[PDB]
């Protein structure tokens, strides 16, 4: 049954991670004619990318993920900035349940960069579970808080990238760029936020909260996970069933 | 050539850690009544023999033989007549700054060293620091230890829970220890104790000098970014700070700079 002749190649969508990713007419099967994306390894949530099909052959692992049209129209409001407060409020809201239930399942993002956030016919989230996500007594008295909170492998990290996305959209870059890789780094593990004049009471607020160094105290990072960061008042506008229900309406849906 | 039976059960050092640990004398060979500690591990329940085999520093434990039998692994380390650091404390209750000082300084370097080699502690207790017959200073307990951008936490960033910031931290919660006769944060629990160090509201004592409270700041930091010995120069920036200014390097490792015990 299927197999990688199942399908024509139209357009590379992307090389992105390790593997290209192929957008793709699927030419025998049941579903002849339909679109699919391809993704290739060199070898159900609504804001989750449904998988189709699976197959591992000449040593290529296939994945036959659903087509999204607005596949890529984030990355592009966001080249246009027309992002508002509100607008805003909207997909991270959608991407914070999208990241608590990845988090109940046991797995955390790490990357939750604009490039990773694609959006369906709709105009709501869709994320993935990339090859760059992963899944998650002597005496403590002497030891490092780090290590007593296992560090950069717990859920905190996603939080830190939903402020750093947030800032992103209201401001027009990343929190702590710099002009080389070396120089940003440092930016970002040596920190000192700098809100803008025009982030709204509330948003500057949250921002302060996921921005927190301390992953520890890092909103989200409580055992309530995103229900601590869909509480804050930012999101108070939010009806989460509504949202859940894609019956909410996105401000922008790819035309 | 060398075997179990060329040693003899001369009393049972501490069930502590994976395996067990004897006080053993040597009967056959050439070094014949030499007094050892063996460590006994049932093969069966990077490495801590990997790590003593290629460490070779005054500040640390040195590794004599090692050999493996019935499903059981033999390391015979050098014994050490010094007992532990902290049972001078038991007595002592509290160290002077720079009786601290000395025992840190000679730690210091130990961890530098093992740095170098890309070995990071993770525990440091105040109860891996033994001493030797003159009274310095010698790591003992191992067992297996350790070893786009613009949206990711600082803690993937730099590794945080793996890398050498970790044992400088340790350093301090030990310094902190020496001169106030309590570790930094504890409770009446577990749960209790973690959440002190977590949220970490460091109490220093009023009796401290300018200089050992700036280097417990700059140690005990939460955030392990800029604490200090966490940059590239390593040992360097904490044997650099005041506190050790004191200190001289060349002598202390040649272990020409006396113990303020002589056990």
């Amino acid at each position: 049954k299927i197999r990688p002749e199942c399908f024509e190649l139209l357009r590379v969508l992307g090389k992105g991670g390790y593997g290209k990713v192929f957008q793709v007419r699927k030419v025998t099967g049941a579903n002849t004619g339909k679109i699919f994306a391809m993704k290739v390894l060199k070898k159900k949530h609504p804001f989750i990318v449904d998988l189709i099909y699976a197959f591992q052959t000449g040593g290529k692992l296939y994945l036959i993920l659903e087509y999204l049209s607005g596949g890529e129209l984030f990355m592009q409001l966001e080249r246009e900035g027309i992002f508002m407060e509100d607008t805003a409020c909207f997909y991270l809201a959608e991407i914070s349940m999208a990241l608590g239930h990845l988090h109940q399942k046991g797995i955390i993002y790490r990357d939750l960069k604009p490039e990773n956030i694609m959006l369906n016919h709709q105009g709501h989230v869709k994320l993935t579970d990339f090859g760059l996500c992963k899944e998650s007594c002597g005496t403590i008295e002497y030891m490092a808080p780090e290590i007593l909170m296992r560090s950069g492998h717990n859920r905190a990290v996603d939080w830190w990238s939903l402020g750093a996305l947030m800032y992103d959209m209201l401001t027009g870059a990343p929190p702590f760029t710099g002009e080389n890789r070396k120089k940003t780094i440092d930016k970002i593990l040596k920190c000192k936020l700098n809100l803008p004049p025009y982030l709204t009471q509330e948003a500057r607020d949250l921002l302060k909260k996921l921005l927190k160094r301390n992953a520890a105290s890092r909103l989200g990072a409580g055992p309530g996970d995103a229900g601590e960061v869909q509480a804050h008042p930012f999101f108070r506008h939010i009806n989460w069933e509504e949202l859940l229900a894609r019956k909410v309406e996105p401000p922008f849906k790819p035309l």
